C-alpha cells in the first residue's frame, strides 16, 4: 500500500524521460522521433533485483552492492520496447521533489554486464510552485548508442536485434551530492517494437 505507483519515490519523482533523435529537416520544420519515452505527468508489479544482477556490474558500483545500503524502494526496472521506424541524438530527464537538493545523476551504459560508458552530470534545483524542478534537457546522446542505434537499426531481422539487445542495459544511479544518500535507480532492458507500434514502456519495482 506504500508501493509505488509510478517510477520515483516521496523524496524524486521522475516527471519525464525521453531519448530521440532530430533529424536535419526539423529547422525547416520541426518533428522529433522518439526511440524510449516515459511520461508521468494501483501498484506496480514487482521483479526479484538477484534475478538481473547479472546484467550489471557486480563489484563496487554494480546493482548487488547499491541494493544492499538502499533504500530498497528507490530501485525500478523499466523494460522498454523501442522504436527503430525512422541528425541530433539526445535525451532528456526531468524530476520533482519536495526537498531542495544538488542530484548527482550516473548513467552507465552495459554490454553482457560489463560496463561500457559512463555519464555524471549535476543538477542543482530550481523552485517552482513550491516544488523543486530538476532539468537536464536535451542532453547529447552518448556516440556509443548513437553508433550502436545505427549498427542496430540495419539488422535485417528483427530477432536478430532482440539477439543483440539481449545483453545491452543501462543502468540509472540518482544520489543527493551532499548526503551521499541514493534517491532513485533504475535499470533499462530494452526490446525493439514492431515496426508498426512506437515505443512503449513497462515498469516495475524490483524486490528482494
Ligand atoms: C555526452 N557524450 C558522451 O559520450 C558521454 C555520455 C555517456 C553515457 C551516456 C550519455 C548520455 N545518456 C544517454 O545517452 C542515455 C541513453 C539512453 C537510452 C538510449 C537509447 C539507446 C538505443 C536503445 C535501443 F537501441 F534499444 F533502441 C534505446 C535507448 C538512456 O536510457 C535510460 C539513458 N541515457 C553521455
Amino acid at each position: 500500500a506504500w508501493q509505488a505507483r509510478g517510477l520515483g519515490t516521496a523524496r524524486l519523482q521522475l516527471v519525464e524521460f525521453s531519448a530521440f533523435v532530430e533529424p536535419p529537416d526539423a529547422v525547416d520544420s520541426y518533428q522529433r522521433h522518439l526511440f524510449v519515452h516515459i511520461s508521468q505527468h494501483p501498484p506496480l508489479e514487482s521483479v526479484d533485483v538477484r534475478q538481473i544482477y547479472d546484467k550489471f556490474p557486480e563489484k563496487k558500483g554494480g546493482l548487488r552492492e547499491l541494493y544492499d545500503r538502499g533504500p530498497p524502494h528507490a530501485f525500478f526496472l523499466v523494460k522498454f520496447w523501442a522504436d527503430l521506424n525512422w541528425g541530433f541524438y539526445g535525451v532528456s530527464s526531468q524530476y520533482e521533489s519536495l526537498e531542495h537538493m544538488t542530484l548527482t545523476c550516473s548513467s552507465k551504459v552495459c554490454s553482457f554486464g560489463k560496463q561500457v560508458v559512463e555519464k555524471v552530470e549535476t543538477e542543482r534545483a530550481q523552485l517552482e510552485d513550491g516544488r523543486f524542478v530538476y532539468r537536464l534537457l536535451r542532453s547529447p546522446m552518448c556516440e556509443y548508442l548513437v553508433n550502436f542505434l545505427h549498427k542496430l537499426r540495419q539488422l535485417p531481422e528483427r530477432y536478430m536485434m532482440n539477439s543483440v539487445l539481449e545483453n545491452f542495459t543501462i543502468l540509472q544511479v540518482v544520489t543527493n551530492r551532499d548526503t551521499q544518500e541514493l534517491l532513485l535507480c533504475t535499470a533499462y532492458v530494452f526490446e525493439v517494437s514492431t515496426s508498426e507500434r512506437g515505443a512503449q514502456h513497462h515498469i516495475y519495482r524490483l524486490v528482494r
